[PDB]
């Protein structure tokens, strides 16, 4: 079992009982021409972690861990998109409308694809999720139980939305979760660090956090 | 049909399709010597909201809305308590250990009870949940769908753990959620404030928030 330095105390895991979960690293959220920048978000902090996420993905692949990618996406007919989600924020361009990289948040559109630097390969799970939490309305929990996974390494975007939602759901379902702090990012510096602090408060209420360099030291 | 001034924009609901959800207002969180104290917290800040939660409960009862209470709790044999949750951190006492109000976080124990001043009455729904999120491993989604509930008024403790986890689950499931800002509290004032900001960021990404006085004005 590999033991690495973490907050709030060291985290130990066996690589073959562990999955890396890379959350929502999608072109529309991260690329300068994309829908995220069009809404006036500063995508630079999300772009900034891509080399770190790629290094974590390489570590996981070399260590023989299960790799799980998630995409926030809906069926082209929006049959899995609740009306509340479509109407939220009174948007000019909403879910299913044509944005700069195709229909917004729709399966098969260029904007919906994982960045090519972090693209899934054969033997990796890819989860299309209709919400922020990777476990809601997906078979992720079943797929991890079939593979006897107990431990999750968590990366991706954005820290305070899909990453924290997915880690809080994983914690509730009995997973031991380690969030890789420099392999996550937010549009808001107001939210990134304090989220990671929340997750590991009270002796690890949701789980653990560490930088990629501490994980690399262990393998 | 009832329109409330709220952040990030006004919230509209109908009592016939709205529930009040009161989260984890238990002696295990609010009274010294239970689960919250066992985690090393000073539980004293949560008591300050109990009169505001009581006024919110009265308002919902007088409006004839469905009321849902949640209790974080485990079966006495701990068969619904993941090993990860039991072994997390270094608590003074662990789940199921005997504290001054009985077995910590166990169903039927004095310290696990909802505060008498906030107790359920005949015709309210009471959800025992094994995780922080009110939807995981409960029938809450089915119970609301059977009553055609679309809107949730949300209150309780703690803001950054059970409240925000439950609200994020409810958002993913298509509910429209209004958190009553002064009917929530945290052990950590900064986590309370920033959680409320995250929930309504980006045009209402999780939902809405407003103080009790704005709700009272609308009814």
């Amino acid at each position: 079992m590999i033991r690495i330095d973490a907050t709030p105390y060291p985290y130990q895991f066996h690589p073959r009982s562990t999955a890396l979960v890379v959350i929502d690293m999608q072109r529309d959220f991260i690329e300068e021409g994309g829908f995220g920048s069009a809404l006036g978000n500063d995508v630079r902090p999300l772009a900034a972690i891509v080399p770190t996420v790629a290094a974590l993905l390489q570590l996981a692949r070399e260590a023989g861990m299960l790799v799980v990618h998630t995409r926030e996406s809906h069926l082209p007919d929006l049959s899995d998109c609740p009306r509340s989600k479509r109407l939220r924020g009174n948007p000019t361009l909403g879910i299913g409308d044509v944005g700069p990289m195709g229909r917004i948040l729709v399966q098969g559109e260029p904007g919906n694809q994982i960045l090519p630097q972090l693209a899934p390969v054969e033997g990796e799970l890819v989860i299309d999720k209709p919400g922020k939490g990777a476990f809601y309305a997906t078979d992720l929990h079943a797929q991890l139980q079939e593979r006897r996974i107990t431990h999750l390494l968590v990366a991706g975007v954005t820290t305070e939305v899909s990453v924290q939602t997915s880690m809080r759901e994983a914690n509730d379902r009995g997973y031991e979760c380690l969030v890789i702090e420099d392999a996550c990012a937010s549009y808001f510096p107001d939210f990134h660090r304090i989220t990671l602090e929340m997750l590991t408060a009270q002796g690890g209420i949701v789980g653990w956090r560490t930088p990629l360099a501490q994980l690399q030291a262990g393998v």
